[PDB]
């Protein structure tokens, strides 16, 4: 059959509030975003599509996904390889390489170490 | 010319405290450790022979060269690269990777960050 108005008897029968809409001999659910099914019955797997980048954790969430980041990395995607040398960390003219959650310090002849510190002219003795 | 004992006359003939040896005809000098020449004038350069690894800096001293160490490195070569996952530092199982002048942990499934600190199976909610 049959010619009735399923969204007039009472309850929704769209889950997840998923909004009602008759059609002659049937329904049909018009679903809230992260829903799918006839009558929105599925939580969408948002993390299908592995959307998380540099080996970050997928959280499958309400219409939603959500990255867990491996460290150094950001961004929703995690796709974002956070810039540890925006400070400009190295001492006496230094050059700063960004790495993984690190930088590293390239120290001019006669400086010394993470930061450069260490001045080796003044070993004057 | 000449016979006479050049080690007699007064002062020793043999500097930085060479012990000085009376020869017919001359005089020899027995030279300390870090000391050349026919009197012992010349202060070696310990250094000459790039005794240092992994870049580190050489100081010509007395007797004896220093290397100073690019961080990370240690011995009297600066031929130690540290070993940072001496301490065992990774939690939950995590596998210790030495590096230079740091370690990395490779977590086991479900652990997140540098020390494997974050749970992520506790992500119950
Ligand atoms: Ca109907
Ligand atoms: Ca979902
Ligand atoms: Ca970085
Ligand atoms: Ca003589
Ligand atoms: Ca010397
Ligand atoms: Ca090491």
């Amino acid at each position: 059959a049959q010619d009735v108005d399923e969204c007039s008897l009472g309850a929704n029968p769209c889950e997840h509030a998923g909004k009602c809409i008759n059609t002659l001999g049937s329904f049909e659910c018009q679903c809230l975003q992260g829903y799918t099914g006839p009558r929105c019955e599925i939580d969408v797997n948002e993390c299908v599509s592995n959307p998380c980048q540099n080996d970050a954790a997928c959280l499958d969430q309400i219409g939603e996904f959500q990255c867990i980041c491996m460290p150094g990395y950001e961004g929703v995607h995690c796709e974002v390889n956070t810039d540890e040398c925006a400070s400009s960390p190295c001492l006496h003219n230094g050059r700063c390489l960004d790495k993984i959650n690190e930088f590293q310090c390239e120290c001019p002849t006669g400086f010394t170490g993470h930061l450069c510190q260490v001045d080796l002219h003044h070993i004057l003795d």
